[PDB]
């Protein structure tokens, strides 16, 4: 049984929304915010990752529907603050699964973090001109 | 761990809340659909009951927090067809619990079925102007 609304799964206390489309950071975040309900509290946002099984969760649903090579855009971003990762939904960065050598701001243009495909989903910072496909995350405040 | 909201108890596919107020059925009826999502495609609405469990889950909650003698406002009611019942979330009257000699539509005039707080939340149809507390449900459309 879960609470989650339809076409959103349920792991713990949360819903998450896998969509298969290619999209800048950008835009992915107006998208999963846009699903938000003040009625209920709800707040929806990229996926933030709390621990080993919450990241294997995510990558596993991405992956169980996605075989194509490419990233998923989450959460994490140091726009405000360069080279401080945070988390767009205001959640706090205890878990971390950076990939060798990230993240590396290259070229002074990469805010805004990613999995890869490969490694459990390890993590990558990339730009704003980057497209990925991505993930939503309900909170229930 | 449940996905309701908070402030609403999980129980199955649904989440709950109760609200110890007295009021109309019209009026919980506006109440509880004053925090649907249309976002996420949730309803909230009077709950509607389709078998004993949950009947009994609903009037459990309702007698927990509530001792008062009176009754619970549920969303049937037969305004549009005298003595045809239905559930104002659209989902079909298969499972009934009418307390002895209901529906009686006394004085002509009793629309609006709610629990009794006695045997197990047995139904009762009252009328527009009639007093009751209300639960209310939210449905994942
Ligand atoms: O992998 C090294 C480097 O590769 C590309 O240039 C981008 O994906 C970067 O974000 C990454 O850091
Ligand atoms: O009128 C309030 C209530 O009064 C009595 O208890 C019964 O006649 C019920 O059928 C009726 O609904
Ligand atoms: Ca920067
Ligand atoms: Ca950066
Ligand atoms: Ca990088
Ligand atoms: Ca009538
Ligand atoms: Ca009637
Ligand atoms: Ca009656």
């Amino acid at each position: 049984m879960n609470q989650c609304p339809t076409d959103w799964e349920a792991e713990g206390d949360h819903c998450y929304r896998f969509f298969n489309t290619l999209t800048t950071w950008e835009n992915a975040h107006h998208e999963c915010v846009s699903y938000s309900c003040s009625t209920l509290n709800v707040r929806s946002d990229l996926v933030s990752v709390h621990s080993a099984a919450e990241q294997a969760y995510v990558f596993n649903y991405w992956r169980g529907i996605d075989s194509q090579a490419g990233q998923l855009w989450i959460g994490l971003y140091d726009k405000y603050n360069e080279g401080d990762f945070i988390w767009t939904d205001g959640s706090k960065v205890g878990y971390t699964k950076w990939a060798g050598g990230e993240p590396n701001n290259h070229n002074n243009a990469e805010d805004y973090g990613q999995f890869r495909h490969t490694e459990g989903g390890a993590w990558n910072d990339n730009s704003a001109a980057a497209q990925a496909k991505y993930m939503c995350k309900l909170t229930f405040e």
